[PDB]
């Protein structure tokens, strides 16, 4: 119903809050498994294999058996420990976005319910609107009944009379698809939702600029995730780097081997060579390799990752300009958000006193019927102005909030408390 | 020049019919494949090496040349029946949306040759309201050649005529468009397409919604595809269970060796271990591999892919909050569709004799020519709209019809028979 | 300031010239590596190894510390040759889409600096346009305080006041979005920009459609992509076939070996076997391979690269029909831009003179003051059309002239020579 429960109604009920939570588990049993090369290893074999010769070579023949156990440990890396690194810095990554996700979902979910409470409001001056539009429409014709005036007032009141009944017709889609937004994140239908109050609504200045430079720089999520691409990629440079490293190894394997005889030139001047053993054999190992020559391989890519180093390093540039335009142009929306109000109050106003001007100046007839709905209805319009940007500029408080990166579920439980009484869903 | 011949067109000269339907032969191709490392596996070998020694070699010398024909067979697999079945699955989810590429097809080619009808159309009432605003600026002139009215009357209907001709630019700039969609899509270019038979139509009710959750549910294209890949991810868990199995290997292979000797320390006190022969070599092979000890990225992928089960569950839920959005967003603009209809025909009628009531209402003077041009300017939009409405309502039937996922040929061929007479796509 | 130079400080400012270029030179740099499997390959080993035996071999030792100097060099491969040269594909496709960014970076910095302009004209018409409405609404008011007009019209003036403050309010937001597309792109803060001498400006007809045939499908960047794709996958069709190639290959080792002994069954009838020294050894290789019998695993890749043999053909098909809706749409967006600017100018005059004989019919008070803001709403938006229409135009000559790729930053410079006089940004 109102807005932090319906938090919780899309923190359990978000399948992006619960694939995105499989995402950053799964990033981090994913570290998991990036640290399990780093074990030993031990596996058993076995083989059979006959043989048989030719070509100055037949007569001769065997067959061979075998078995092994063998565990290994590698004596260098910095590779496993390099992409446990990079994937420390993937998953840390997939923490940012999903604090992104956390703070989308607050984001659009809380937008989402402004959509809906959008639609609803909207669509309630389009109810009353067109009850305005009832009334004098009515009483227009009541004063056809005497004759008093050319239909066409009575028959545009009539089509506009349509058009007003296509806006609450669409805008009840609207609404509808708005009970497919709840239906979308939220999952479900609720009959009333938790409304505003309109009346202790202030005009919060913001922060100064350039110390939302500071902010944004500080505390964004995009371009410190940038930093972690970007220094990944310097990862990547001195990975290609370990690229150029020796090594050594470690195995182990023991075995046995019986290798029965058979054949004609096998029996028959053996001497003890052929008799049957039962070949058991214990073993250990190392391995050091070096890398004399690679051909270049590595330097290509130290240079590369310096491309996606600098390139990186140019999203931290692109972050840069888009989290600049995201707290200054949203910083701007919240500017003309506010003394647009502010003209939207005064519009409302002289709106109103300007209908009923036109109230008295249809009473005396010098303005017609068509007037009366036009300031009705410009009436309505400057209503939906200052409503609706109230709502746009509840959009704004996610703008810059969300803009911050510091959203909490204390910023959501604040707009929660911004919330007032229910209004239905579905009237007619 | 009809719907469905267009749609031979389509189904003829869509690049992706002919691409998407080459995509689907290509996972069809790629079971082929797929099946392929199945089958045993026979080629050739062979090499010369050479020796030389010193420090306890010095003197003994020798070379090698072998030759070698191999064929091996698996003695276990069960990986290649989930590429094989992830391919089968993922094939089957290239017909599931190539299935949505013969839907999406007639989707966005019917979808898009409305759009064509609707530049014809809305470009023809664009036409003849240009002709109200001529016949009205031309006879408002008229009357000013004798000298009635104020010539900001003729100026303003000329700036508004300049208005209209800038609707006809633009507006036939869309059907240049529309014959890029003809163009675009289709590839080609008609004079004349068959229009709709407007004056026969009638207001078709929709299916109940909840039989709408069971058909949706019933007959997705979408969440069916996520029980592919939602399936295909139980089987990488059980495919994390395939790297948790043991294994059998069989190999073959055949070869000859020759191995002359050369040296001072070979010949000499040799006794016949020095003497040429020319091996001959028949060999079989089996390999068991016994799962010990992996290092836990067994059971890793398990998790994994059981954030991919609930991955993909969350994309049942996602795909299902998507498409109950879908048909009952869809249900709902069917709904204000019809009823904007009956809005958009109340005003074509209040609209038409308002307007002639304005043409009275100008012929006593009460009003000017201004309101006479906005009823008629009106008219032309309850003409562009209740016929845009049967054309959004077609789009609504696309809605309907391909929102189900029983969208074919026959629903294409049922709405190339909704069509009528051929309207040209060039007039001046 | 002036359009190239901020071209310039957009060259060396471009995250995506020096991200992309960085991807160029990547792709360059990959040229190298992708040649270096191409070269000989040398590098070192050293191992050592022990011995035990049990179960009828108990008793016997040894060890051997072997290191190795190993040198190789391909006797057949096209693969790294067309790795090489689909890195020459994908540096040379690399390269269309880098002429694709500095002429996407053109594009869209001259576009984007199109925008800027436009949020500076439109804002400006919009503040002189406040400054009508707040003549006509300050001597409406003072002919109230004689007494000579009704409130509604300074009240609904002040809601048109109100709305035209919404307007400066958030177009002044425009220009400060404006202010972060040059801050977006360009990265910084201009304090003024070059006008347009709109007065010698003029109408220039476009090329013949057919000959934009020619030009377009001559000079495409996608569709020449598409046909180096389109070989790239011929000989995908026929790296599939060096699939089905047989092979020959060269390698080169040596090192030494110890290999020293101990034990007790070792010791015992040694006879000169077990005398202690050190080995060394040279060795070299070969391997031809055929094709024998390979699962056909081949003759898929071959369909497969078939179906991207017209999936790059039908993206020359989807790219033809792409181009041919890009010239032509753009084409006729030529015409209706020039069309509809004549019914522009025609709009000014017609507006303009009829807005002075809405003077004339107001001093004499046939229409109120509603009409005089209507033909001066409609003046600035007869100059908002004209001048956002002459940025529409220009714009226009970015399609078709960026459509056709030869774009430079010559067509950038003579457009900078288009430009004039410098206005600010921010007025009150």
């Amino acid at each position: 119903e109102n807005l932090m429960q319906v938090y919780q109604q899309a923190r359990l009920s978000n399948p992006e809050l619960r694939k995105s939570a499989a995402d950053r588990d799964a990033a981090f049993e994913k570290i998991n498994e990036a640290r399990s090369p780093l074990l030993p290893q031990l596996g058993l074999g076995a083989d059979y294999t006959y043989s048989n010769g030719y070509r100055d070579a037949n007569g001769i023949n065997s067959n061979a058996t075998s078995a092994s156990l063998q565990l290994t440990q590698s004596i260098f890396d910095m590779s496993k420990w390099r992409a446990l690194t990079l994937q420390e810095k993937a998953a840390g990554i997939q923490d940012v976005t999903y604090q992104t996700d956390q703070q989308t979902l607050i984001l659009n979910t809380a937008t989402a319910y402004f959509n809906v409470l959008n639609a609803i409001d909207v669509l309630s001056y389009t109810q009353a609107q067109k009850e305005a539009i009832y009334r004098q429409l009515d009483q227009t014709t009541q004063r056809f009944n005497v004759g008093l005036v050319a239909i066409t007032d009575v028959q545009n009141a009539r089509a506009q009379y349509d058009t007003v009944l296509a806006n609450e017709v669409t805008a009840r889609n609207n609404l509808d698809n708005a009970v497919e937004q709840l239906r979308q994140i939220t999952g479900n239908y609720y009959p009333e939702l938790a409304a505003l109050n309109v009346e202790n609504f202030k005009t919060d200045k913001p922060q100064p600029v350039n110390a939302l430079l500071k902010e944004a720089e500080k505390r964004n999520l995009s371009l410190l995730q940038a930093r972690l691409s970007q220094d990944l990629a310097r990862e990547q440079i001195r990975q290609a780097q370990d690229g150029h490293l020796p090594t050594l190894d470690l195995t182990a394997s023991t075995g046995i081997s019986d290798t029965s005889y058979s054949g004609s030139k096998t029996r028959g001047a053996a001497g003890t060579q052929y008799d049957d053993s039962n070949m058991g054999q214990n073993k250990v190992g190392l391995s050091f390799s070096l890398p004399i020559y690679q051909g270049g391989m590595v330097n290509s890519q130290v240079k590369q990752a310096q491309y996606n180093f600098v390139g990186a390093s140019e999203q931290l540039e692109s972050a840069h300009r888009s989290v600049v335009q995201t707290v200054r142009s949203s910083f701007n929306n919240i500017n003309a958000s506010i003394s647009s109000i502010n003209a939207y109050k005064q519009a409302v106003v002289s709106a109103q006193s300007s209908l009923d001007a036109m109230e008295a100046g249809y009473s005396v007839g010098t303005r017609t019927i068509v007037d009366v709905l036009d300031a009705t209805t410009t009436l309505y319009n400057a209503k939906q102005e200052l409503a609706n940007a109230r709502y746009n500029y509840l959009i704004n408080q996610l703008n810059i909030k969300s803009a911050l990166g510091t959203l909490n579920e204390q910023d959501l439980l604040a707009l929660n408390n911004a919330l007032s009484k229910p209004v239905s869903t579905n009237p007619e």
